[PDB]
């Protein structure tokens, strides 16, 4: 055979290329000289392709890979194929359980690696020098869809990071906001039933716009604060690489000393913070629901690998009740303002899996397990989650063994006795499964907690009270964390935030918990409530307006590090320009912008009106890299249109369609010559319009102009305008 | 903690030691330097112990592991505690379903090499070439008990053999009996559950002596010719060792030209054929259910390694219908004095597995994985198995991946489009997952037949006939085979068959399931009949005294290879003896005894009436191996009793019991000087008798007199001796 | 056609008969008059079998379950014989994973009664009337050996009830000695491990008497209670219904009043404590290694029922 | 056998048959028919055969398959009727 | 505490069962190959019998030494020396 074209063109080059300049590949294949030691530690059982024979498993060649055995060629089927009959089988059973929640999730390698030692605080190995790098690999998701499910819907993100140490594996599972919505893990299985598709008839996938969820939310006021989170524009990130990382639960640090310090987790994206807006979030669901999937993959094959800060807020064990709020309440977030956020090592993720069935969905991250100089707390959500997470591969994993799974694997030495379960892997060579023994002479043996190496012994919290069913009082206090989340929004920020809940609330078929949400709305502020009240026809109570706001919480009535916008961080390193062709563009424009956009890291496809080519006017080929319904502007962070034959796609539906959707979507867009013409199908004045770029051609200033638009990402100033464009 | 003793005795000399002598071991500790390629190649999921600290799964060393942890040292235990359940959990789900059918089996790894090459009649590669060596990991097995079950049941024996091949994984899996109950596997179903325990209250375990077995054995007269080789002594093997092997289908071997050449797979052991005889195998039930796997592994470790040679049965095209009965049918054997068995190869069993559950109870042998060079026939119990083997692994090794499972894994290549399924643990890079692709230029590929390194293409045989669920006319015929079997047995093994279906029968609490089988044994024989209705109080009809015996099987009476005893051919090493010691052992004599059986390869143990040691009379101090209730008559082969302080245990009832026991079970027994004091226990008189040796101390021809009754295995000319004492 | 003896006598009488008397057979047909309200509610998934088609399990009737279909008598069997995948699938599955310990035990149903209320003790509702009749469920077994292995090993025996009360599921499960071997649950597995069958070789089945067991109760002084009671005659117990049950652990006893009193179980065989002599025992895992099973079966079809205080 | 969990998939409520089902299979994970059948296999005397067999006829009958005419090699190969 | 309640428990017996428990763990022990591993179990049986611990020794030919033959008997349960 040779099916491959001669010219070779069929294989993607094993470089660095930007997004849709050569098909995706496995990992591997894509990076092979990307390499970490757990990626190395996988090679036993990567399985190339190339050069070999089709076989069975069981390693007999095959000959016909096209046809069944039969008594003649058109005679029925023999029982006795039994390279058919294991070929069927293998495909008859390649499905497992999907995740119960959070099935549907993008997944990458890295490694990680401090910036200082951190042995004064903490004995994790992981976290002992600035020169230990850690192997890791990262599954971000989404909360309640399947695993077929589209990527950009509002919801909860989850950010799960396998830290392969020396001393263990740690596995930090958390999401893109700092609390969760509910306080026991007991309800977990409320909530989540709440939020997930309906039962009687499985609607609707991947969003909480439905009366069950809504129902929960407005009689258990415990969820209000992660509500706000998700109904922000939190819930609809830009991408994995634009969201915040939090752990959520207090967790312990133990040093050498046995001294305990209380922390909690973060992430901070060095992308910076971006979020789509939910008309761009809802319509790129149907466009491309796997564009979060397809952004994480093309950024790691461009060299544009997402990289993130881990930062940790440190609290002494003797200011545990110094808070209004009880710092094991999940529900409750750690204000930045009273406890700043301490820099302490950097996540790079720089290889995309080789199969992702294999790596991504066979991977297990549980929160409980943790390493010496790592300790758990009281939260009740966290303390229910440890039971979980083994638990639940049992099915999902097909048993006990799941660490045996390749990506699984610790790459630090495993050792004990335990032994058989379905699929087991390794061979224990061992004399003896018990132990105390002799016979081995104990071997592998416990060791004592030490500074280093040592095992792992629990921080000998002092546990007081009785045996009781209960919630404490201290988490009793439902308003005051949405309101400071409130407050810290830029205006723009709120009106999203309203547009949220006025959206979510409508899909609630049941007016009754229209009303309850908006109830519980007026205990948090009386502008949100109002607002959505009044998008839902609701008019509020006399007493409803005169509920007094929760107070401020220690003193602060905002904080800005809650905001996704308030303080500019953005970065266009890896956005993507979407560029509108004609037949005769101007070559002189396209080459500045090029250039422009090379020079920041900024990605471009090339867009007409049909594939193939065109041609610039002084004969330079223009390759199409898709339509303008093809690739819409959904997918774009910003849209060029270049100088030349206008009139070739002036009265083009798309292409004004185009760019009523950008503008629409509050993406800075800019006009060269006579692309100015253009103004007219989105209502820009002679003048002009802060967010449109346009000139008499596109040169150096014209490209500044855009692309300082693009680090603020949106144009915020035009929400008040989209209004009267019919997109 | 350090707990071995200092002196080392905790752990056994790596190299090979007689049964008894050290603890037994894992393979690979036991005897490292033996190897083959398939025992290199799961060194990659080898796990050592030594040294290694004691971790969780997920590499987590473990401070404690004697206590779980409490709020308090008298308190609850906490739900945090992971380290409990992670060791629980695996604890939990350690078990696997059994097989359905075989559950109780023992295995070892080896190696085979062919003779010469047949590359005349096969293209098989492990056939090609002398000097070719093929790994083989074999297991023996039972047919009805579960997993738990005894070793010495009467019952047929598996015999499975796995070759790891160069060009893919053959398993030749058989029997020690040359035919199979049924015909149509179909029925195979019905046959099992009959056989075993019945399903309201699951009794009994290993028996066929029960009503549903024989109600089915009298409806379906099929049956008939594995139940005679059943209850011959055939079904109470002594030893896996010393029983022969059979594949029972005609299948066919190709060879380069597409020459088909219908042959039946033969093992032959090398030790010899030897079986128990029914008290004595039904009492090592109750002594020792382990006795067969021990048997078999010390006898590895001793070095003592079984050795069988693979036999053909080989049938021209031409002669597909020359016989009396059809080739394809399972119920019929091929005579050896029609086709003889040409000697193919040689497997040695050389080294025992490391991990009884991962190597033994996680093999998985189908007689569908066969190598081009083999193929099928017709023969419609073997059709249906195809679908059975590779099905049940489904649920038995918990998916399709089972070949990655480590012990049945290829040796040799294997690359295809297969993916996913639970546990998944190859990592595929091909870019493509279907076959015909261009993006991986259509690798793997398929490879056309050929004379050596081919693809498999199954044999062009003609079909010709109507869809029909029908039994060939030419399988109708039930009773020439028994027939054939029942003449060709000795007249003690014709007793024993007597006996065994007398036994059997009587366990049949419904009389007329038994007068109906009765019934059918008249079909077969008459003096047969009549002595099995005689045990059973039952009279034969004038009818059934005329019933005309079944025609011979093609012109034969009687064939001798269907006997274990007619055409000898015993060895002795490996076999093992019980010396019956006394406080003041004659010294002279022991030394006489052990170095004649250490020469012969045959194995001692040493008795007494409690453990410790026993000085002899020149001082020499003699460690005890076993008490004379510790280690019955019913493990060795052979007693004797050498001279010295014979009062010591002359009235010890164990010790002569011991001797009436090994009497009574046939054994040859040996008595020095005042040992012959022990002739009034068993009845002998003064002038002695064949079986047993007797002279004045153990020198001279003592100890030949002795081998020689060993190498005839057991002393049938006491059998009319044996009907009366009471033992 | 292969039908029933023409007298009769291949059915059992349904009527309770000695030991041998009549074959054994499923308890309902055997006693069909006896019920308890967890016996009737089974009544949903009973199947009969008397004078029904032979179907697949889609309800399709089989005509043919002699063989397999295929192209000519003699020729290969064709894979669209689904009656035939139908059937060897399901046997195929049939085994589903043993219990990690108590792998070989034996059960039967029957009901329990309280003497007098004890409700000034404990407000469970199954204790809480005389006359208030709980039904049981429960299964004896060893604790070593596989499903397949033998009934009068030496061995501590288990002894589970499950009381199906008014108020949700009791299960008592318990053992035939008073003390378990280790004192706490993170240890099970090395204990269980150290008396299984060794991991090399599994070997020895349903024995304590090897090298790992030994060896561990020689590092663990805390099972020298348990092993005194494995070692005497109390393991090897003549039959189920002679021998002690016990819950082992301290429970409690809550009262309406919210009083907590301290309580250890106990079952007393009403048929007395007996126990076999170690040659006896180990002789008869040879000649019947499904004794147990088949005294406990054979004593309810006699009538000689199981009775335990 | 892994979708549903195993052979007795046809107990799951939704797939049961309404018409009448019995047979001689047993066991399985999550078996739900507590079969009362004194025999667990066919032919059997002790349940006088029952369940039984069942000829093929214009109601109600056994399945039997339609005698069609099978005459050819055993191949691995597409019809060229069919190209 | 490890040996008041099994001494509780072999006082309580009566001598044919107490010789049972004897024949049980000499047939037990009997089948450890590790001859140490026989010697640490008798051990263990001195520190709660010495007539139960030297019965099984006997029987495995096994000597108690000194020391073995002066390890004090655990107390009593509560005062109990036996319970029938
Ligand atoms: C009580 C149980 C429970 C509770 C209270 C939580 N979840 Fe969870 N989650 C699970 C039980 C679980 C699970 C059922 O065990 C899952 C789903 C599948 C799996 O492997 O683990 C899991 C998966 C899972 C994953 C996906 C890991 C991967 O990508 O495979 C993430 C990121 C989170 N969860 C994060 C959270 C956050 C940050 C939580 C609250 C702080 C939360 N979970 C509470
Ligand atoms: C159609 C069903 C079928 C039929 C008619 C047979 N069996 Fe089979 N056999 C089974 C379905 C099966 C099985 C259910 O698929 C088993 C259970 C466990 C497994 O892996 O394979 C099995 C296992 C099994 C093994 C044990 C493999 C091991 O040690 O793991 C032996 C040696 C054989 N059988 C031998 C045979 C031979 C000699 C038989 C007649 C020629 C036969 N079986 C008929």
């Amino acid at each position: 055979d040779s099916l491959a074209p001669e010219d070779g063109s069929h294989r993607p080059a094993a470089e660095p290329t930007p997004p849709g300049a050569q098909p995706t590949a496995p990992g591997s294949l894509k990076a092979p000289d990307t390499r970490n030691e757990k990626l190395n530690s996988l090679e036993d059982v990567r399985k190339g392709s190339e050069n070999y024979a089709l076989t069975t498993n069981q390693g007999v060649r095959i000959a016909d890979d096209q046809n069944s055995l039969r008594a003649g060629s058109r005679g029925p089927t023999l029982l006795e194929d039994f390279i058919l009959r294991e070929k069927i089988t293998h495909f008859d059973h390649e499905r497992i359980p999907e995740r119960i929640v959070h099935a549907r999730g993008s997944a990458a390698h890295g490694y990680f690696q401090p910036y200082k030692s951190l042995s004064d605080i903490t004995k994790a190995d992981f976290l002992s020098d600035p020169n230990k790098i850690t192997p890791v690999f990262v599954r971000f998701s989404t909360v309640q869809g399947g695993a077929g499910s589209a990527d950009t819907v509002r919801d909860i993100r989850g950010f799960a990071t396998k830290f392969y140490t020396e001393e263990g594996i740690f596995d930090l599972v958390g999401a893109n906001t700092p609390i969760f919505f509910i306080q026991d893990a007991h309800k977990f299985p409320d909530f989540v039933h709440a939020v997930k598709p309906e039962p009687h008839w499985a609607i609707p996938q991947g969003q909480s716009a439905h009366d069950t969820f809504w129902d929960y939310v407005s009689l258990q006021p415990e969820t209000l604060h992660n509500v706000m989170w998700a109904m922000s524009d939190r819930g609809i990130p830009r991408s994995y690489r634009t969201m915040e990382g939090f752990g959520i639960h207090t967790f312990r640090l133990i040093n050498a000393e046995g001294k305990a310090t209380f922390v909690r987790f973060h992430w901070k994206p060095l992308a910076g913070k971006a979020s789509l807006v939910w008309d761009e979030a809802q319509k790129l669901t149907g466009r491309d629901p796997d564009f979060h999937r397809r952004e994480l993959w093309e950024a790691i094959e461009a060299g544009d690998f997402p990289e993130y800060e881990l930062g940790f807020q440190l609290i002494p064990e003797e200011d545990e009740f110094k808070f209004d709020f009880d710092l094991l309440d999940p529900t409750k977030l750690i204000p930045e303002e009273l406890v700043p956020v301490q820099r302490v090592g950097k996540m790079v993720l720089n290889r995309n899996p080789d199969n992702f069935f294999a790596e991504n969905e066979q991977a297990a991250f549980h929160p409980g397990h943790i390493v010496p100089g790592l300790d758990f707390t009281n939260d009740p959500l966290l303390q229910g989650r440890l039971f979980s997470y083994t638990d639940t591969q049992i099915s999902r994993l097909g048993g006990p063994n799941f660490h045996e799974i390749p990506i699984n694997r610790p790459t630090c030495p495993y050792h004990n006795f335990q032994r058989d379960g379905m699929h087991r892997m390794g061979i224990d060579t061992n004399p003896a499964n018990y132990e105390p023994n002799s016979i081995n002479d104990n071997w592998p043996r416990e060791t004592p907690p030490g500074p280093k190496r040592g095992g792992f012994e629990s921080y000998q919290e002092r546990v007081e009270g009785n045996k009781v069913r209960e919630r404490s009082p201290s988490f009793g206090e439902y308003y005051s964390h949405p309101r400071l989340f409130w407050l810290s929004q830029t205006p723009f920020e709120q009106r999203h935030i309203v547009d949220g809940f006025s959206f979510e609330l409508s899909k609630v078929v049941r007016p009754y918990i229209r009303e309850r949400v908006v109830d519980q709305l007026a205990h948090i502020d009386l502008t949100l409530a109002q607002a959505v009240a009044k998008n839902l026809g609701i008019e509020l109570t006399d007493d409803q307006l005169n509920i007094t706001p929760p107070p401020d919480v220690n003193g602060l009535k905002k904080d800005p590090s809650l905001s996704l916008y308030a303080i500019p961080d953005g970065d266009v390193k890896g956005r993507v320009v979407a560029i509108l062709l004609n037949d005769e563009v101007r070559s002189a424009d396209l080459l500045a912008i090029l250039k422009a956009l090379k020079a920041k890291g900024v990605h471009a496809k090339l867009l007409y009106s049909r594939m193939g080519e065109v041609t610039a006017d002084d004969g330079t080929v223009l390759p199409i890299a898709a339509t303008f319904a093809g690739a819409p502007s959904l997918t774009v962070d910003a849209v060029i249109v270049p100088c030349g034959n206008i009139a070739d796609i002036a009265d083009n539906g798309d292409a004004n369609y185009y760019l009523m959707e950008a503008y629409k979507h509050l993406k800075p867009i800019a006009l060269a010559g006579d692309a100015r013409k253009f103004k007219a199908t989105i209502k820009i004045a002679d003048q002009g319009e802060e967010g449109i770029v346009e000139a008499d051609s596109a040169d150096g200033s014209f490209m500044d102009e855009l692309l300082t638009l693009m680090a603020a990402h949106r144009v915020w100033s035009r929400i008040p305008k989209i209004d009267k464009i019919p997109a």
